């Protein structure tokens, strides 16, 4: 329904994310929404993210949204 965050360029494992890298586009699969765009920025991932790769929950190491499953590692 809404636009999800997808990596515009290709980044290796453990790479800091930036605003110009994360793109809020409405494409599948629906990974992480653009709610914590400025918050997730700076943190690195545990898996590799090629071009046009949506933000996945398993790819993020320490999730910033501490609601139910995501939160502290």
């Amino acid at each position: 329904n809404k636009a999800s965050v997808v990596a515009n360029q290709l980044i290796p494992i453990n790479t800091a994310l930036t605003l110009i890298m994360m793109k809020a586009e409405v494409v599948t699969p629906m990974g992480i929404p653009a709610e914590e765009i400025p918050n997730l920025v700076g943190m690195q991932v545990n898996r590799a993210v090629p071009l046009g790769t949506t933000l996945m929950p398993d790819m993020v190491k320490n999730y910033e949204d501490g609601t139910t499953s995501p939160g502290l590692k």
